């Protein structure tokens, strides 16, 4: 992909009447770029301008505006997918990147970067995985994440887990549950940094 969006993930507050996202592209020749949003494969964004030509070295400013043609929830996130589809310009090959899109409305309680120490993690039994609740209106994002016993340390396929809800998430490499296991894991901040966290089971 020559074109690349700046930031991996785009925080839109509600209050806010639009935000913008930089594309660049990094490649020698120009290049037709599509650019929207949806809910990850009806969504109230506009993105404008929906195509635009970049050319090679140069970008371009998307503006993500909230329509509220539906309402979203006031009382939690809401995610979506910012989709990026470029195309130089018979038959032709194509390529295309997304990234989140957190709606938050004003006012949650707490603070995003500390729901990941707000969630809570059990044994899921029996092919061992791990059941986490997220009590907060936040979604938490990971990056990595292990469960570790005995000095011996197994991948979580973690997953993004939304507000209010659970998720089960699979440990590799592990048959049943482990004596004194503690779970060590890597989210994502705002700003696409680490927020390391850990937990006893
Ligand atoms: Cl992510």
């Amino acid at each position: 992909m020559d074109i690349v969006i700046s930031g991996t993930r785009v925080i839109y507050k509600s209050d806010q009447k639009s935000v913008n996202v930089r594309l660049e592209n990094k490649g020698n020749n120009p290049l037709l770029v599509q650019s929207w949003l949806d809910t990850g494969d009806t969504v109230p964004f506009t993105a404008t301008p929906p195509v635009s030509r970049i050319d090679a070295k140069r970008g371009q400013t998307i503006k993500l505006m909230y329509t509220a043609s539906t309402s979203l929830p006031k009382d939690r996130e809401s995610v979506f997918w910012f989709n990026v589809l470029e195309v130089p310009p018979l038959l032709q090959l194509a390529f295309r990147t997304r990234i989140k899109l957190f709606y938050r409305p004003d006012g949650l309680k707490g603070n995003p970067s500390e729901a990941p120490l707000a969630l809570k993690w059990f044994w899921s039994g029996s092919k061992a995985s791990l059941r986490v609740t997220n009590p907060t209106p936040y979604y938490v994002s990971f990056s990595s994440g292990d469960l570790e016993a005995s000095g011996k340390r197994y991948p979580i396929d973690v997953k993004m887990i939304a507000p209010f809800s659970d998720e089960v998430m699979k440990v590799n490499g592990l048959n049943g549950k482990a004596n004194s296991a503690k779970v060590h894991f890597y989210a994502i901040n705002d700003f696409g940094g680490a927020i390391e966290g850990n937990a006893r089971l």
